[PDB]
């Protein structure tokens, strides 16, 4: 593990503080690492003008400013990542949580040679369909917690979350959704540290992968088994699928129990199954 | 075969060296940025910071009233342990107030740094209290942060970035992000936490020359900085230097504000790799 190096991609509505935990217990295993801001995410932020304001005014129909993001952006953000640390590390293990899978696939796509190894823990896989919603909307994932997500995402350029609400129902939605396993007596701060505008493209945007570029880097999922956001039965649905499309170059298929969210509730044994890989 | 360990500041967490840290990663430098206790994900936040209006924000003891000095270097210490073996060579890099828990982290256990950056940061060699140095006339000339009155009584340092009064939160700005960018983002102002531990600022932290006094050591002043005062950051150096006089400061500078990582994370991360 002496020159392997993890870049992190976070999911939708997160960004790079959300695997802090997880890069110490890489470190702990001599496992370098790196987490990636998306566009939109991390201090680059914006907010509605009105978000941090009280009865927070216009969120409901204010455009984000993230409504001219798209798909290639979003990877070439991570493109960017990859080639500057491609001559520093021997071997390179590209990692995408959740919504962030869509980037990173197409990163591998564009640039297979800055990869040796994908990741996918939860995450998106566009091989045998092109957008996250193709399987958010599927019938294997109905019985996750139903995000409370603003109408009309496309008007608003961006799926926009509230976690700043006045409404405990509409906070303990996204609660249980990200962050099911959490302690009755945890702090609070989760709430003002996820962003509330993903850009449109990262959960609706098609991303195109081919089984000769994408398809013939090793790569490994890991299920969530307890998730409620993104359902486990959709989550092997993505492998089975995308296996059909590589048949040389199959899943490696690792477990972890618990929520959407290992990198904040088991922030240690996620790392150990990383470096295993 | 270097590791640099990040420290945050007060009301900041991990999250503000991101920038810094994909720089570092650029030179070959690995790292990793610690949350000390009631920061990033483990942070609290009182029960009418996210309603609307705020009530009781200006009386609601801490949840981080019983944080300890020694909570906080633990914390390092801990962090410090986990990543000894795989690493030859162990920067730790505090900034601001995380100059206290990491002086004390290196004074418990000395073998766990190679090398200690003090990036506009509290060195308790001579004063054993931060605000020892705060309020130092040597420190009158910066923006005044609206810290909320009576801190020992709420247990905390108590900022409101999500204040409702623009003043007070451009004082926030300019004393933290001087140079940000005219038509910047607000992302900032709710990833910032309100209550800093009251120990963070307060408390004492006693280091010896023999032990704390022994690592090498470095300082980055920062010369536009409004949060703490260039002139207080060299007394610091020189008050220091007295003390370890077969050890002094080894010292650098980075131009503009109290925020590097935010603003000039290029040239930090080039800094720190070639320290």
């Amino acid at each position: 593990n002496s020159g392997t190096l993890a870049v992190l991609v976070h999911g939708a509505w997160h960004s790079s503080l959300h695997w802090a935990a997880a890069q110490r217990g890489l470190a702990r295993r001599g496992v370098a690492s790196i987490a990636v801001d998306l566009p939109g995410h991390g201090l680059d932020a914006p907010v509605p003008s009105g978000y941090l304001t009280a009865g927070q005014p216009g969120l409901e129909t204010e455009k984000s400013a993230l409504a001219d993001i798209t798909m290639d952006d979003l990877a070439d953000a991570v493109v960017d990542a990859l080639a500057e640390v491609r001559s520093r590390f021997a071997r390179v293990l590209l990692v995408a949580h959740s919504a962030g899978g869509g980037p990173a696939s197409l990163a591998a796509e564009k640039a297979p040679e800055l990869v040796d190894h994908l990741v996918y823990l939860a995450a998106f896989v566009p091989a045998a369909r092109p957008r996250f919603t193709d399987y958010i909307n599927a019938p294997e994932n109905a019985d996750v917690v139903a995000l409370p997500i603003f109408s009309d995402p496309a008007n608003l350029g961006a799926h926009r979350l509230n976690p700043l609400s006045s409404d405990a129902i509409e906070v303990d939605a996204i609660r249980r959704a990200f962050l099911t396993d959490m302690p009755p007596d945890a702090p609070e701060g989760w709430r003002h540290l996820l962003h509330p505008d993903e850009p449109y493209a990262s959960l609706s945007a098609p991303v195109p992968v081919t089984p000769r570029r994408w398809g013939r880097i090793p790569r490994t999922y890991i299920r969530l088994d307890g998730d409620r956001a993104l359902a486990p039965t959709t989550q092997n649905l993505m492998i089975a699928e995308a296996d059909r499309l590589t048949p040389d170059n199959p899943f490696g298929v690792r477990s972890l129990p618990g929520d959407h969210s290992p990198m904040v509730h088991r922030p240690g044994e996620l790392a150990d199954l990383l470096a295993g890989i």
